[PDB]
């Protein structure tokens, strides 16, 4: 639609935690009776340079770990590393746990963050995960440890945890076991975001959103193979559509009875073109961060 | 300044209630003892086309509001009307109650929207109060009694209850002191929203955001008078530029180190001479939903 939303966030800022070693603190995620953050936390300046994450972690204690939850301290009762996760065990067991799973995202796809500040949920927005592996947030003076999430009914999808920022201002994080989305490593390097490209599959969901509110100037009389789609296409820094892609836009296309090549034909036809100063659902660009999930739940 | 950011929502959340009247069901806050939801709620397609609500409500009782705390029946055991509010007295408190404030706020500011159906909250967005007293995007639809609200520590100031959807999409509301911002009534008239300027004073909060965050190529070593900025910015229908406003402005001027003039002047070329493709913020346009405070909070 018109007004890009986030889920509401209650359920998450009930498992928000602030996590402290010495000097360092950030947020963690407190699940049951386990606390997840980045490992990050056990690290100092020279360490993020070459951090031997494994041996600062074996020096560690339990005590080491000062975990508050709101005016209470979680006693610390064990730790362990999970690639670029810490866990650490804590007495107390969350009554706020929701119902949820660990879900790894598609590059493109979108989730909701919560971004907090010393364990303190300080704001909520919604963003996709770009074709380039980074996210284009707003995580500021102590926000690791934040997490993406999608909500379905009452189960909370956790599928982001946020690690470093990218020399670009970009951000870069990991799934919930700790894997790293992108090439990207928690230590000091050179590393930096690939080129990124527009997210097709979105725009294209995002065109069927307009059509079936009513706003579809843009619709023609004529088809193209997906090969030609492509070579126009990627001349404009679109990722290439796949058949997996034409695959999921499937119900939107029986929807609005428009057959994605039909859609691809009127994408095609804007790149080339233009609006010339018109708009599509109160936009003169081409939206990318709604995924075809995302139209069929807000209005479809 | 990238990023819209909404409150996180979980206060808001467990405030949420569902109010039915015949066939009629929407959204109502409950706080304490209270639920607070529209007075249209009484409302049939009849009466909506010009109801006469003292009329309607007198042949009422307790009994004929239905209200759901989930799958919860409240009891209502009182009722009464606040302008276009209708207050139900209920046999419980609500624990989850937060501390909370009633604000009216002014044109011009921001604040997020819980967005719900059937008292289900469904996302949060954030949003701007536009000089007509309506708020964009095309995302209200269904979520009569939904609510805007800002966060300033751990008080919830309640700001906006969603009434109406004008004729161009927008919508109407009043405080939740039952009073509408702008001129319209609870009736189905061609009643329609006024004229409306940008928020000449959020867009250069968000100037002065993207100089913070090294967005500089805009700027430039011309100056001008408060006078002769507003000749040419109420040309493309900005909003005039008081003296308050600059004042405003004073922090983000000493951050950055630019004039609130010499940023005018930024502003002035930038309406004259159009954007050129290039973006701000990643926007190709000039962004008027972050007040200054916004972007203290936000940006830095
Ligand atoms: C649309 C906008 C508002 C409402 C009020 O409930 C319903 C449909």
């Amino acid at each position: 639609g018109f007004r890009k939303m986030a889920f509401p966030s209650g359920k998450v800022e009930g498992c928000m935690v602030q996590v402290t070693c010495g000097t360092t603190t950030l947020n963690g995620l407190w699940l049951d009776d386990t606390v997840y953050c980045p490992r990050h936390v056990i690290c100092t300046a020279e360490d993020m340079l070459n951090p031997n994450y494994e041996d600062l972690l074996i020096r560690k204690s339990n005590h080491s770990f000062l975990v508050q939850a709101g005016n209470v301290q979680l006693r610390v009762i064990g730790h362990s590393m999970q690639n670029c996760l810490l866990r650490l065990k804590v007495d107390t067991s969350n009554p706020k746990t929701p119902k949820y799973k660990f879900v790894r995202i598609q590059p493109g796809q979108t989730f909701s963050v919560l971004a907090c500040y010393n364990g303190s949920p300080s704001g909520v927005y919604q963003c996709a995960m770009r074709p380039n592996h980074t996210i284009k947030g707003s995580f500021l003076n102590g926000s690791c440890g934040s997490v993406g999430f999608n909500i379905d009914y009452d189960c909370v999808s956790f599928c982001y945890m946020h690690h470093m920022e990218l020399p670009t201002g970009v951000h870069a994080g990991t799934d919930l076991e700790g894997k790293f989305y992108g090439p990207f490593v928690d230590r000091q390097t050179a590393q930096a975001a690939g080129t990124d490209t527009t997210i097709t599959l979105n725009v294209l969901a995002w065109l069927y959103a307009a059509v079936i509110n009513g706003d579809r100037w843009f619709l023609n009389r004529f088809t193209t193979t997906l090969n030609d789609f492509n070579l126009v296409a990627m001349k404009y820094n679109y990722e290439p559509l796949t058949q997996d892609h034409v695959d999921i836009l499937g119900p939107l296309s029986a929807q609005t009875g428009i057959a994605v090549l039909d859609m691809c034909a009127a994408l095609k036809e804007l790149l080339q073109n233009g609006m010339n100063g018109r708009t599509i659902l109160g936009s003169t660009i081409l939206e990318d961060e709604f995924t075809p999930f995302d139209v069929v739940r807000q209005c479809s």
